[PDB]
């Protein structure tokens, strides 16, 4: 068991590991130093992670760790990585999205509630019920504040957009799209991206070429699509730091300005006959990290991008590397 003191300047990379092997880690990287450090909160704890890290939001000085297949999330001290506390009794969590202080969504899946809890007490407070919605198929993933609403989509064996009313807690809309969204951003114009997987062969809810879409929050209407082609298995739409250039995960890394009407020929990143798997973009500087699962087995390796596109560092992390949080000292 190992004391951390770590830069006010970092980088989080969660891996998932080998979902039903119990070998997620938690990664910290140090963009100054260009040093990885891997498995820390292990280190820092004396106890592993579990199940399938999912993600991970920093909010006020404290860390907030999604453990997908361990029914937990883990509140860590973002300079120590040492536990401050856990929430325990989510069904499947994926994403947390705090409204306050008292007041955060998680999504799961195999559910069909959004939980309520209160971060401060390490509660959870109650339960959104999605319509058309059970808990055998059900989903719900990545969350975007506009206003007193919150959006998210709705990703394994779901097609759908779904409008919360926050001062209600209540679903008030939603919109059908092609199958299974995977992630959710908010543009600065306040139009939302999301990109579908186009669900996977032999699948009993379905199998189509997946699209990348534009929609207004304001109509809550498509303005954009761009479709790819039936085996495509698209994720991972990412922003820059003015919210105007938008990345995603299709075999490469695309990127492409919010306002354009065509994606570019040519990719930010070309595939390699790997398995890009995780993305982010630096809100600072718009450097671009790649996180490469390789082979879903080996040790993953993250790549450090120019927003020109010419590769800065490279760094091993853990097993399936799916995400990443910036701790920052400036915003
Ligand atoms: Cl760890």
């Amino acid at each position: 068991m190992e004391d951390f003191s770590v830069s006010a300047s970092g980088l989080f990379i969660t891996n998932e590991g080998n979902f039903q092997y119990s070998n997620a880690t938690l990664s910290y990287y140090d963009p100054a130093t260009c040093e990885v450090e891997n498995e820390v909160f292990y280190r820092a704890n004396g106890f592993k992670l579990g199940d399938v890290a999912q993600s991970m939001v920093i909010r006020d000085g404290i860390g907030w760790i999604v453990v997908n297949n361990s029914h937990v999330i883990f509140a860590i001290d973002i300079n120590t990585f040492k536990e401050v506390g856990r929430i325990t009794g989510f069904t499947s969590p994926r994403y947390i999205h705090f409204l306050s202080d008292e007041k955060a969504y998680v999504t799961q899946i195999w559910d069909y509630r959004i939980f309520i809890i209160n971060p401060k007490t390490y509660e959870i407070t109650g339960y959104i019920e999605c319509p058309d919605m059970d808990m055998e198929s059900g989903s719900t993933e990545q969350m975007v504040q506009y206003g007193k609403y919150v959006y998210v989509n709705c990703w394994s064996y779901q097609n759908r957009i779904l409008k919360i009313d926050t001062e209600t807690d209540k679903v008030v809309d939603e919109l059908t799209i092609g199958i299974q969204p995977t992630s959710l951003v908010m543009d600065k114009y306040n139009k939302m991206w999301t990109i579908t997987d186009g669900g996977y062969e032999g699948s009993p809810y379905g199998y189509e070429a997946p699209s990348l879409y534009r929609i207004d929050a304001e109509t809550f209407t498509v303005e954009k699509q761009f479709k790819f082609k039936l085996g495509d298995w698209p994720s991972e739409v990412q922003l820059n730091g003015t919210r105007d250039t938008l990345y995603w995960i299709n075999n490469d890394i695309w990127r492409m300005p919010v306002e354009a009407d065509r994606v570019p020929v040519r990719p930010f990143l070309e595939f390699r006959d790997t398995k890009y798997y995780g993305l982010t973009v630096n809100p600072n500087n718009g450097e671009v990290y790649v996180a490469d699962a390789i082979d879903y087995q080996q040790q993953g390796i993250v790549y450090r991008y120019s927003p020109q596109g010419k590769l800065i560092d490279e760094f091993y992390v853990g097993i399936i590397p799916g995400a990443f949080c910036w701790k920052l000292e400036h915003h």
